[PDB]
């Protein structure tokens, strides 16, 4: 229902993406959905070519469900938080199923913005045949914030930022070394996103600057050779996205 459940279909063009071994620039369709209903809030998206990648973020209110104002300090509410990533891949081989679960919260900064924090433990299933499949591996700290800027060009300009800090993974330790000498993978990783979004009644535009540090836990500069000659991984650095979409809702 339009009241709480918000949907959108978008077209996305990316440039200098860094989640994998080699840089990528892709375009694709995307389904988005956000929701907030007393005991549960949710965000997620599914991406598909010009096979299927989806990431959901469902959280459940410990307060609401426990029916016990756990409020404290700047912490308005507490949640059983989840960040689950699924990549179907072209082979049941090169696919991924990642489940982050933990404690989350909403901070009240007394400023005209929203700020949330979450820490998760993770269990890995498929991971493109990597060394850390099927086992509990690594942790993640997710910090995201929403800040309404102003009205611009007839629409509402706002800013969105969120970052995913990953550490404690055993990958990298358990992976080989590169032609390069240094290790191929990484025990940790950071993916920070900065978004400038223009929203009209239905259509919306967003520019996204994203910075990676050992993207996809690929140790930056690792020298590999996939059968076309040697090359160097560029997992640390910037990349960006352009997103145009349409949000549905009956008047
Ligand atoms: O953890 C993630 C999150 C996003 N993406 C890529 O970035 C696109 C949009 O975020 C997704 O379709 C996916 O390919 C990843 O590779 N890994």
């Amino acid at each position: 229902l339009s009241d709480w459940w918000h949907q959108s279909v978008n077209v996305v063009g990316s440039y200098h993406t860094r989640f994998g071994p080699q840089i990528r620039n892709d375009t694709y369709l995307e389904y988005e959905a956000f929701a907030k209903k007393d005991w549960f809030d949710f965000y997620g998206y599914a991406d598909a070519p010009v096979p299927l990648f989806m990431e959901i973020e469902p959280r459940f209110s410990i307060d609401k469900l426990t029916n016990t104002d756990l409020s404290f300090g700047p912490f308005k509410e507490w949640y059983f938080a989840n960040n689950y990533i699924y990549d179907m891949g072209r082979n049941k081989d090169g696919r991924q199923s990642t489940w982050y679960m933990g404690l989350g919260t909403d901070i009240d900064t007394g400023l005209p913005m929203s700020l949330s924090m979450n820490v998760y433990a993770k269990y890995q299933w498929q991971n493109y045949g990597a060394a850390n499949e099927n086992e509990w591996d690594g942790y993640r700290f997710k910090i995201k914030y929403f800040v309404p800027i102003t009205d611009l060009w007839g629409g509402q300009l706002s800013y969105i930022g969120f970052t995913n800090f990953d550490w404690g993974s055993d990958l990298g330790d358990d992976s080989g070394n590169a032609i390069n000498g240094i290790k191929t993978r990484t025990n940790n990783s950071i993916a920070s996103s900065h978004i400038l979004a223009l929203n009209y009644d239905h259509w919306h535009y967003s520019v996204v600057a994203r910075y990676w540090h050992d993207g996809g836990q690929w140790n930056d500069d690792a020298e590999l050779n996939f059968g076309n000659g040697n090359f160097n991984v560029r997992s640390t650095g910037w990349g960006g996205y352009l997103v145009v979409g349409y949000n549905f809702h009956h008047h």
